[PDB]
């Protein structure tokens, strides 16, 4: 036992893990809790959250997440930086293997969230890291003065063109529908930008192929989803922003899973965040398809952990 | 007779994070506030649990934070209390004190109200000795006698608030054993051998007793042999649990033990009640966790399903 055991686990910085902390600390389980990779979750890579309830105006990502790792310190959880690549729950205590240590745990709370999606093409892999990318705030600077394009239709892609809007030259976005499924006071300062600013829109549109030579990205080609006819477009980057996948990989095999988000009890009777095995729970984008919300993830981490509490209550 | 796209019912934590979401949706969303502004959190001293927030948050300081956070988005704030509705009928018809209102899409988040035991006694030494809320009188029993009424989660911890503010707290409840969390049981039960608690189990509220002044007493009943037993209390609290604010519901929506029903599940309009256009929030369809971050969470919901219930229309 050079693994280290705690009575409760938490996987996942972000506003579902993060909320899960402070409950479980105020509730004596001496929470432990494991970043991840990304310390803070999704949150840190955008600089507007305007439906925080409570933050009325100026909130930013990386604020939020700052205040809640605060939170959860301030109640003396455990915070550990460390990732995990390999879990064990056919034994008890549930075993986790990290890049660090081992853990262990009785009760473990999973929120490990969700990852951009790739579109899949052999272009678009080859040109990753040299022009296509899928966090605008980690790699807009290198574009300053440059055409960029955006792929996708949602609130991360309308958010991304608009905030390469203030950094390239012009920001082409590219959705395969003549309309957007993001908040509508976004789609607004969407067409602002397109009426008076430096945003241009290709509707009806799918991406191709990444073109470009040994130096990176030097254009994109569109394909019309009504006519099958293609068409070029000269772009220095282009950023991906087609959903989120959840990172439930190393869960495999061993907790009920559909599309890869891990499936839970839900319901009106409680224990709504139990998954297919009894004591590991489950919150946050890792559980969740159609909300996936800061205010809905950190619900969601407080359900966890008054479930986790009534679990280690029920054992000998 | 006014109209709106959507209507919220309810000015607590789910029924304004559903207002803020509403809001950003291009619905302009009117919110019936209720008779108590804020919600329960308002009753409170000190919130520590409100995720992302410095310590010092109260609970009229979160509330004010959420209404400035949907007047900002341009929410109407209706200063009224529905106590009747439609839902038969399409648009939906809510009629309330000075004003009747029509929606298309209705997100009710009346929270819940604490129970009483209904004694006649009881109803008289209301806020002179009797109440609910252990926070909103906890400063007048400082090392003074209480009782609490109740043996689950609501009267075990408001045992404890009062622990250390009274000299004595006398803990009613009817069963021999109890019914909370196992560490709010560990944390009361020291407490009776070597704190402020005395248990009284087995034991009923007959009867509140006092003058024009306050409360002087409570006269308990034995739940096995009947005879009664007289106290010393200069106050008692009622913790028989809470009760969703869902009377004027009864009959129009698929309900139980007063709380609304919602289709819940994985697959998305989770907050769907049993009348199509009609969404539920926070403590009126939750029995198990009552949270602030609970109840906003499931607020946002309502209003993304609500969103796509008018977008349907079209
Ligand atoms: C660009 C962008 C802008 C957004 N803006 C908003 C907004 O304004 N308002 C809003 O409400 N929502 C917004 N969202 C959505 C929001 O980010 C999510 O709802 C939320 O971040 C999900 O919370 P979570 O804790 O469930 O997952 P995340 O916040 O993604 O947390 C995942 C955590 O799990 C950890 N992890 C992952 N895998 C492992 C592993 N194998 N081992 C250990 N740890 C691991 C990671 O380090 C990470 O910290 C936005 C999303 C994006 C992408
Ligand atoms: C004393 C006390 C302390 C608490 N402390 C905490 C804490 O520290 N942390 C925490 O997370 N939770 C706490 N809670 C619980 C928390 O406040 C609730 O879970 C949450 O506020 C409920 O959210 P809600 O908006 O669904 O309902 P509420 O917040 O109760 O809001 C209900 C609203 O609906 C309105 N309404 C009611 N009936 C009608 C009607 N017929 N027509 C129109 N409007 C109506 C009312 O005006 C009210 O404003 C506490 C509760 C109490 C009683
Ligand atoms: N400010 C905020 O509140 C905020 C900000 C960001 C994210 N979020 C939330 O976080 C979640 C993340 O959503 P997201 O915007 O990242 O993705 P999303 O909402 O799932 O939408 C992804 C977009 O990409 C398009 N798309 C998907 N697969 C594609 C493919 N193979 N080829 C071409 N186009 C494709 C989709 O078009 P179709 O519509 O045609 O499928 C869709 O419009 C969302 O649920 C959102 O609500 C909220
Ligand atoms: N903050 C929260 O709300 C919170 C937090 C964590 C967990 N929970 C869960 O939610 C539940 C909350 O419990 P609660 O105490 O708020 O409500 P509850 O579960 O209904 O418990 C009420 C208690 O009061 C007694 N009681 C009820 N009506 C009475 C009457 N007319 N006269 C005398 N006594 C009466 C009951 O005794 P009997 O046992 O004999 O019925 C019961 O012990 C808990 O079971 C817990 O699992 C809630």
């Amino acid at each position: 036992s050079d693994m280290k055991h705690s009575k409760l686990l938490i996987l996942g910085s972000g506003p579902a893990g993060y909320t899960a902390a402070v409950y479980a600390a105020r509730a004596n389980l001496n929470p432990v809790l494991i970043t991840g990779m990304q310390q803070g979750g999704q949150l840190t890579t955008t600089t507007e959250v305007e439906n925080w309830p409570g933050d009325p105006e100026g909130l930013t990502g990386p604020g939020l997440m700052d205040r809640m790792k605060e939170h959860a310190e301030r109640f003396e959880t455990e915070i550990i930086f460390d990732h995990i690549n390999e879990v064990d729950f056919s034994t008890r205590p549930f075993v986790l293997k990290g890049d660090a240590a081992s853990y262990s745990c009785d009760a473990l709370i999973i929120s490990t969230g969700a990852s951009a999606k790739y579109l899949g093409l052999e272009s678009e892999e080859a040109f990753k890291g040299r022009g296509v990318s899928a966090c605008a705030t980690c790699d807009g600077f290198f574009y300053r003065n440059q055409k960029v394009a955006v792929v996708g239709g949602g609130n991360t892609a309308v958010e991304e063109a608009l905030y390469l809007s203030n950094i390239a030259a012009e920001v082409h976005l590219i959705h395969r529908r003549d309309s957007f499924r993001a908040e509508k006071i976004l789609i607004n300062r969407l067409m602002d930008k397109v009426q008076n600013g430096n945003i241009v829109l290709h509707t009806d549109r799918v991406l191709d192929e990444v073109l470009g030579d040994e130096m990176g990205v030097t254009g994109v080609r569109l394909k019309d989803v009504k006519t099958g006819g293609t068409e070029e477009l000269d772009v220095m980057g282009a950023f991906i922003a087609i959903g989120h996948s959840p990172n439930t990989q190393i869960f495999q095999g061993q907790l009920d899973m559909k599309d890869g988000y891990i499936l839970v009890k839900s319901g009106l009777e409680g224990n709504a965040t139990q998954t297919s095995v009894e004591g590991i729970f489950a919150a946050g984008d890792v559980m969740d398809h159609n909300y996936r919300q800061a205010i809905t993830s950190a619900g969601t981490g407080c359900m966890a952990a008054l479930d986790a509490e009534r679990y280690l209550d029920s054992l000998n």
